[PDB]
């Protein structure tokens, strides 16, 4: 325990935490210079060896941040996600993983506490939502097998196959270029297809639009009934 | 009534209507898979024979439960969508029914009261919403027979006939290649096309907006009156 | 006044008003049909005459709740719309006018409280709402010029003139094409354009966005504020 | 100070105020008729003076409106606003600044309190988002850094540079020909471009909404939370 302390107050530290940081956002900078074959042409050998030593140290911060805390350690999102993304960074050059590297600058977000409740905040609407989007996800799945059954033979690259169809239906409910890209086209052949693709889009919109009401008025419902509580009982103790 | 109860105690088990999710699992899976043409070569054979029984198992169960249920079974929406789905199904392959058999697959929607709740939601929104719908679908129908005057002789594939003014003018509302796709266009002809279709997409869009701004505030205006009508019980008996 | 009260039961009776909404749904099919040129082939000399008739009914109509309104009628907004738009279709046929004839199916909306109500309530926020529509209208003007002043040179169609760059802003405002249809054309002439629509395009969807924002927790404010006098009244009371 | 009051009741005066504005309004007319060429050859020579004219009262007034204000003047962004523009517009036409001349005609916003507020409003809600912005930005760069690195090669106007990366990550994220113009184009040499750009989509999207979502339901539960000191103070006194 003596040892374990001593390493404990360092990953501890404020100073780890920085330094973490000051070289994240050092990082960050160079990999956005790498980016440049000019630069690259010229410090690109700097660079390379400061990745590598970057890739090193956050090793060594991972494997000091796991002596401390153990096996608290992988039931921390945060902290696995700080571990994947150091690991992928691991992998010899030997090819998308190279890619891949530049995710560690998300370790921006896992290190800055206001980052941090931005994300928890934003993700935690996704629960209640689980049911829905398998809802959504049903109904992308059972029209991408229609339309590459009604479309997928006259219409390859957009409808004729499963993942195919699936893809330009997601073109489809984000509205870009629906009717003169696709459904016009496939109108010179099938007039009726206008039939699938606006009930389609009628209610995929819908039901995004519903859900953001839905989000909006129970969330201050709660609002509501946790005000109604606290005034309910003051008229009733005073 | 020795028979009825029978039937109803299966009918109503945990096992059939676990029996019958696993089916529409399975047969969604299959109807995914007899979308390649490779895997139908070889196993479409199997898939054909499975669909036959699976329709047959869902006869017989429909069947079943409009025994038990009498007219209560014609009176609910839900088997009634089930109803016509697996009515459907049953139609002999002699076309666009043969495609409309996947919807059997929403019955996974129908069977799982998750998925129930989620639509009724979604759904309850709507009859307050009828008659904006209905204003807007007048605004449609004016606007459709004007442009087809206004420009259906030159433009006849967009504006030749009140079903394709409606189709762009639906079009118009989804914002997409209004300008660059249609107005422009037009404008090279009519070069006050801009009055008719800026003008269409100020009411279209405002209409949308202030729809869902409606729905938010009078649900929350509710919320308010169901807690008020709460506290100022309290406040007089306390 | 025995003349007078004589028509006013009749301009006031519900089978008069009946009438003339039930005119309102026949002419609008009628306009419907004289869209198809084989139906005015055959049929089209029928509704010619009809909509002579509906014209001469609805004007007899306009002269009788005159002579019953007297001045209230043109101070009546609702009634204001059925005096034009009669008035228009009055117009001889000697061009633009023959199309805005079809402005009196917006009558229906005129006639039927359900109509009249969802107009009045979706007019209702406009007030409120003209000081911004001010600003970003100035806000249009400014960006128009300066987009007239460096982009109509090389691109006339789009910009050569404060009309056409007010078009275009409004697409861009749209996102109709932003960047492929007009950005990046002019991006290879101007590579700093972007400098420009970028910017414009924050200021805009930010505007409309937290226009929304503010009427939906400004009206909830209000029923907070209405709710709080509410229960205020009664704790001091009981 | 008999000076200084003399200067103070001028520049303070509501004539000296809505001189300004009739002149910001006179020459925002003139600089429109500027935009037309045939205008310009005929009475282009008086708007010209006009202009200077405008520019010389403008600094006379900023002159005076500091003498009035001391520091005070400095310390108001309204009145930097003022200085900044008619600072521009006081360069010699010897090029970009004589457009940015136009933005003077900003001036009636901060000259007009009905506008001031509007836009005082608007800006309100800015600082509380800002460590989102810091959020999405981090997020473009890292996307924008892997998408030059992944398609820069074969794809050099939309990825070939890191700022080319954040112009067309831009343009996926106003949903703007994201499909038909970039990611089919993409995905006929990186098939699984796709899974670059799905879920980019996804991410910037349900960040603005959410971002919006959060803005309601916060400014809301704040308005409950005065609501609920309010009522509990009643009740506890009464
Ligand atoms: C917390 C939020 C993060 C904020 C992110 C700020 C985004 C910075 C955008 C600036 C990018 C400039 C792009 C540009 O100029 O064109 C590409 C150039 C030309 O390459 P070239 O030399 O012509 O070959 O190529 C370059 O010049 C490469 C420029 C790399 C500059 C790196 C600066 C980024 C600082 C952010 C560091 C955050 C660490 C996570
Ligand atoms: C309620 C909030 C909104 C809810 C939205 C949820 C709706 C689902 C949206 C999913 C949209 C994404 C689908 C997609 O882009 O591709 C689907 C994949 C791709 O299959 P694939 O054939 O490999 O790609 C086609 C493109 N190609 C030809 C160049 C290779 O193949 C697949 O089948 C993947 C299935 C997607 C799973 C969705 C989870
Ligand atoms: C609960 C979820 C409900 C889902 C609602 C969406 C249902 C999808 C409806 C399908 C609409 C058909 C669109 C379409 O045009 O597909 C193509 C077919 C066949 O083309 P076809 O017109 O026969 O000519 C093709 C000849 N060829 C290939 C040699 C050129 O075109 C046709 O066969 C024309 C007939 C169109 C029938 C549309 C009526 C379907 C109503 C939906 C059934 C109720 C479901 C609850
Ligand atoms: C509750 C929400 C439901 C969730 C739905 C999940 C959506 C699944 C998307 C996966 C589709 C993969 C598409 C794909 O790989 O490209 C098309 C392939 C290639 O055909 P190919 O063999 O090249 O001829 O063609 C195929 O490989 C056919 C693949 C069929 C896979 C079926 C898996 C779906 C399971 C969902 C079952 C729900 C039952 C209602
Ligand atoms: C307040 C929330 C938003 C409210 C939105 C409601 C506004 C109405 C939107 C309706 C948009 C759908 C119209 C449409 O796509 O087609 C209208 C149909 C089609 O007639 P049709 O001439 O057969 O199709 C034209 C395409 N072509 C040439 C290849 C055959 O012909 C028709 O006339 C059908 C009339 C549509 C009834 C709408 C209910
Ligand atoms: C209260 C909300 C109002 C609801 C509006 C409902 C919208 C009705 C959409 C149906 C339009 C059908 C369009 C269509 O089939 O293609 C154009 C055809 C073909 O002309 P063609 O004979 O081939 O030359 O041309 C035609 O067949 C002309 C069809 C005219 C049908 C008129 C039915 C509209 C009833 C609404 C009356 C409301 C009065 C204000
Ligand atoms: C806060 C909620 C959102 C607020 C949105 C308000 C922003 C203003 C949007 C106005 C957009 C409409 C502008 C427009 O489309 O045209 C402007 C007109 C047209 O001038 P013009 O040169 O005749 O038309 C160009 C098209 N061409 C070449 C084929 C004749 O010429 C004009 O200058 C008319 C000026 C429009 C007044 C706007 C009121
Ligand atoms: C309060 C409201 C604020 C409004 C903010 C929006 C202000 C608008 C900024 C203007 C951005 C310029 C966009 C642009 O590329 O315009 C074209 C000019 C001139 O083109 P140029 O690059 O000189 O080459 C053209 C040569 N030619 C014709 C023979 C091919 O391109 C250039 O001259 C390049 C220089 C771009 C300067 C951008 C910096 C302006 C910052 C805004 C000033 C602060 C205002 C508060
Ligand atoms: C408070 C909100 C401000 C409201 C802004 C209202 C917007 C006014 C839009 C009217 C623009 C008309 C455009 C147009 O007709 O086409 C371009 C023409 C033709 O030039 P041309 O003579 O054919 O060469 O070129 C022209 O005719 C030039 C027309 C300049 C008219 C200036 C009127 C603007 C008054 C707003 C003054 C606000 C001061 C800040
Ligand atoms: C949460 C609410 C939504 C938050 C949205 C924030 C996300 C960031 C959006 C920024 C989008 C603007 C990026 C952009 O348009 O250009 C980025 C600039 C341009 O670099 P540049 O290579 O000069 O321009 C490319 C166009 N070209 C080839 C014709 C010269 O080069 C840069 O790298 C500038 C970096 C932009 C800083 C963003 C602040
Ligand atoms: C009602 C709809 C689903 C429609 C069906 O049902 C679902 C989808 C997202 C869910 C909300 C989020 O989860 C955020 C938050 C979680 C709290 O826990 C309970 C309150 C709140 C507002 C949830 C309420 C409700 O559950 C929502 C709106
Ligand atoms: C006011 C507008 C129509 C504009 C006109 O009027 C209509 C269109 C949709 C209607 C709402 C939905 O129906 C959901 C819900 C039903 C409850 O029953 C009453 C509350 C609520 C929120 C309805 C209120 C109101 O009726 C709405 C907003
Ligand atoms: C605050 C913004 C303008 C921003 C600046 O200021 C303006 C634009 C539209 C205005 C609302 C509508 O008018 C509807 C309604 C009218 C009532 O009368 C007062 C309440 C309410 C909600 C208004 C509040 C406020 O006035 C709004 C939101
Ligand atoms: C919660 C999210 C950020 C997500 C993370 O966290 C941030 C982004 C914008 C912020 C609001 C605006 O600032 C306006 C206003 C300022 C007041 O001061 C406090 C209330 C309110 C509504 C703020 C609440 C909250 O802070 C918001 C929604």
């Amino acid at each position: 325990s003596h040892m374990y302390l001593r390493i404990t107050n360092i990953v501890e530290s404020s100073f780890f935490t920085k330094f973490i940081i000051y070289l994240i956002v050092l990082n960050g900078i160079t990999m956005g210079l790498e980016t440049s074959k000019t630069f690259m042409q010229s410090f690109g050998v700097y660079t390379t060896l400061f990745n590598q030593i970057v890739i090193t140290i956050f090793t060594i911060e991972i494997i000091l941040r796991i002596y401390v805390h153990r096996i608290s350690f992988f039931k921390d999102p945060w902290s696995l996600f700080d571990f994947f993304v150091v690991a992928i960074s691991l992998v010899p050059t030997s090819e998308i993983l190279r890619v891949l590297r530049v995710l560690r600058l998300f370790r921006l977000v896992t290190a800055v506490p206001q980052m941090r409740k931005i994300v928890s905040a934003l993700i935690s609407v996704i629960p209640g939502m689980l049911s829905v989007i398998a809802l959504m996800t049903l109904f992308f799945y059972i029209f991408a097998i229609m339309a590459t059954q009604l479309f997928g033979e006259r219409f390859p690259e957009w409808f004729g196959t499963l993942g195919e169809s699936f893809y330009t239906l997601f073109q489809v409910m984000t509205l870009e270029s629906w009717s003169m890209g696709i459904v016009r086209p496939l109108m010179e052949v099938y007039p009726y297809a206008w039939v699938f693709f606006i009930p389609f889009i009628f209610v995929v919109t819908f039901v995004m639009i519903n859900l953001v009401v839905a989000i909006i008025v129970d969330a201050m419902a709660i609002l509501n009934q946790k005000e109604e509580q606290h005034i309910i009982d003051e008229v009733q103790s005073h």
